[PDB]
């Protein structure tokens, strides 16, 4: 099949030794830098057509992070790839002890549709840096970006080492029968199970970046003008379609109306009276997701928004009040511009609420009390945490990005990408010289 | 069921918060140190009955490494558990950025039979240190150690947090239906697939310490006296039943006879003329495995040994020469005191030989040439590597132990155990004050574009 042949060529190219010299890997990363620069308009056009992004947010909410990653990895690659001496003991003073990093082989990156450039190429950057061949499967739901990458990736990168696999669910299923040395998947919790099950057939390690409802706790006595502007920004970017969007708010009932008012104020600053006319507001990816998100508004109290246009997949920025935690909008990851407010009567109740649910990819808290922040972190578990902001923690080179429990396993970004896509091999090198300190180990044992 | 209740109690005890303070973790670890001290004779007795171990090798080839791990983790725990500040950026200079470590919850450790104390308890030590409840499933093949641990673990450790699950494969299958937050499994490549598949149903991360044939390349130009003594020691300890035993030798045909000779020389110093009479030589674990290992001698050219005793499951230390790489003894992990010598014409043929097979848990090479060592490491892949010795690389606090490919995924020992059994959670904590610098990110975006 075309899939088998593509994987076979990538494997043969890897086994030839082509990717081992750092110079080769840097040449490929520099080719990706050129692709991003030369194809800027085409990348913007694809993201506009798929998700209703514009020239500015295509770059500053997505493409720029890929560039930052490439530049950082080129800079640090020689240091990261070096053999790493480790601590000795008195019995190992004459020995060499070190960690050797080496590629895994052929890595599969399965992209997702909501940041279809970042969530295909930023993982690929790390896997190239670690000296692997990298097969890419873009998501079919972001059709324009999938077609674009199929054209431009082989225009810039080694055609055998870094193939793009076209198609949808059937093609992904076929692809998952091939033997890889690592799979990174971004997407849903339920499909993550399917990936890990396919991986098990070949004992392939996985990085799974999955889902959940990222809670956003807002403390009673904090600056709500600042908090709500930050929350609105991260909730409503990409029309709510972000893995670490603050999915819902937990707050004391006494501040619910203040939160509604300040969210509305910020939404109007950001997108105007009619968000459908804002160049900065996105659209839902597909008809199925549009219907799904609209359905989550049914039965709810709408404090703002609550309308949509099916033809162009616009959903007005929507705020829901006094939400029942058992209702549909509180029983699945929203992935859309619908923000429910659930009342809780204390920090302790908020912590209980979070802990009774599955572990989220992100947990957020807004408070000017550092003790509240530390308590909530200490007593909960989530992939990552931001206090007094949203989103930003997954963009930093020094903070590995990943989930826990149903939000996933493993992590990447920066140095962690290099480690994730390498095997770190423990090495002991001894002199081949008779040693008297060793003789105690050999039989016969002493009485 | 008994299984469902044990897991339910462990989960509830974890949820009570009792494992979170370091004081409690250290107490439990100190309870294991007491167990090892107070139960010294009972442990030797179990290993003697299971594997024909004695008081010396029970300790220095197994139990001591658990003790060293406990002592090391107790001393380092506060540092390891501390929030870990990370590098800032100009944009985050006024924020706090750090990695927060926290337990995963309930960890399952599935033991194996060949080092049935170390390969049950050493993983447990790490999982305890990271603040988890830990359910243990010992291997039934080491029956005496399995029954001893079910008795003594609850005598020393918290009863609800650290239960022992009895039984064989049916019970392990039932146990694997329960929901854990991590599973560590030591055993076979085949069964690792089954474990990872069961784990997927709850998105449970796995550490799989699996198998393969660890090759041992011997350079023409090296000191064969020193080399072969080291090889013999690693190969024949525990009657060959070690995950990182040097499984087979690759050598130039011009040195095969010298290798046979020096191996024989060391075997006689170790165990005498008749290894059946040595208190230091083990026995095969089970009838099933005795029959399997003996089958691997069939149709082979025997240079030394080659006989066994079904009644005592003794297999004489056996060396095979000019072995066909396609023959049974070269097509499965031996896990027995049968050492095939496979001929190669060069280092380059050895590298290709190794690369055409599945990635082994350990790779060994004997050579006084630095360039030979560097090149073999550069051009192959294995869990870990030792040059000029065997076994010892998995006994050091600073060298994580684990496989790659069919030999496994993940690793543990020392700090790596703490990391493996924790979730490492990235945290950004910003001040909640107006920051002019953030306003760039808010819509509306600028209506004109500028250079990037
Ligand atoms: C899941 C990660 C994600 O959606 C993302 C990527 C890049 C920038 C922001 C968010
Ligand atoms: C697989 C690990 C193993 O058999 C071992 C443990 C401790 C010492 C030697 C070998
Ligand atoms: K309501
Ligand atoms: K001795
Ligand atoms: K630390
Ligand atoms: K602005």
């Amino acid at each position: 099949s075309k899939i088998s042949e593509a994987v076979k060529r990538a494997r043969a190219a890897f086994s030839s030794g082509r990717t081992r010299p750092l110079q080769f890997r840097i040449q490929q990363l520099e080719a990706l830098q050129r692709l991003i620069q030369e194809q800027e308009q085409e990348l913007v056009g694809a993201l506009a057509a798929d998700l209703h992004k514009n020239e500015w947010n295509a770059y500053y909410e997505e493409v720029v992070y890929v560039l930052e990653e490439i530049e950082y990895m080129i800079q640090k690659l020689p240091e990261w790839a070096a053999d790493e001496p480790v601590e000795k003991t008195p019995q190992t003073q004459q020995d060499e002890l070190y960690i050797h990093s080496e590629p895994l082989g052929v890595v599969l990156v399965i992209g997702t549709w909501n940041y279809p450039f970042n969530l295909t190429i930023q993982p690929m950057v790390g896997a190239i840096a670690a000296g692997n061949a990298v097969v890419l499967k873009p998501s079919e739901l972001s059709e324009n970006m999938a077609s674009l990458l199929a054209t431009i990736i082989p225009q810039y990168l080694d055609k055998d080492l870094y193939p793009v696999i076209n198609g949808g669910v059937p093609e992904t299923t076929e692809l998952l029968k091939e033997r890889f040395d690592h799979i990174l998947y971004t997407g849903s919790t339920g499909v993550g199970k399917i990936i890990m099950t396919a991986a098990a057939k070949h004992l392939t390690p996985v990085t799974l970046e999955l889902g959940g409802k990222s809670p956003c706790y807002v403390d009673k006595n904090c600056d709500l003008d600042v908090a709500c502007r930050r929350i609105a920004w991260g909730k409503f970017m990409n029309s709510g379609q972000t893995c670490v969007a603050p999915d819902y708010i937990l707050c004391d009932p006494s501040i619910q109306n203040q939160i509604v008012e300040k969210l509305k104020k910020s939404l109007k600053e950001f997108y105007g009276e009619d968000a459908k006319k804002s160049r900065d507001y996105g659209r839902i990816i597909s008809a199925r997701h549009f219907q799904r998100v609209m359905g989550l508004i049914e039965g709810q109290k709408v404090a703002y928004g609550g309308t949509g246009d099916a033809a162009t997949r616009y959903i007005a920025p929507t705020i829901l009040t006094d939400v029942d935690p058992q209702s549909p909008v509180m029983q699945e990851e929203i992935f859309g511009p619908v923000l429910p407010i659930v009342c809780v009567r204390s920090l302790e109740e908020a912590i209980q609420f979070i802990n009774q649910r599955e572990k989220p990819l992100a947990l957020y808290m807004f408070s000017s009390n550092d003790k509240v922040i530390k308590k909530m972190i200490a007593e909960t578990s989530s992939g990552g945490v931001a206090a007094n902001d949203v989103i930003v923690h997954i963009t930093l080179h020094s903070l590995p990005f990943g989930g826990v429990g149903n939000s996933g396993m493993g992590s990447y970004h920066g140095k962690k990408s290099f480690e994730t896509f390498s095997h770190r091999r423990s090495c002991l090198v001894r002199p081949l010289m008779n040693d008297e300190g060793l003789k105690v180990r050999y039989p016969p044992s002493p009485a």
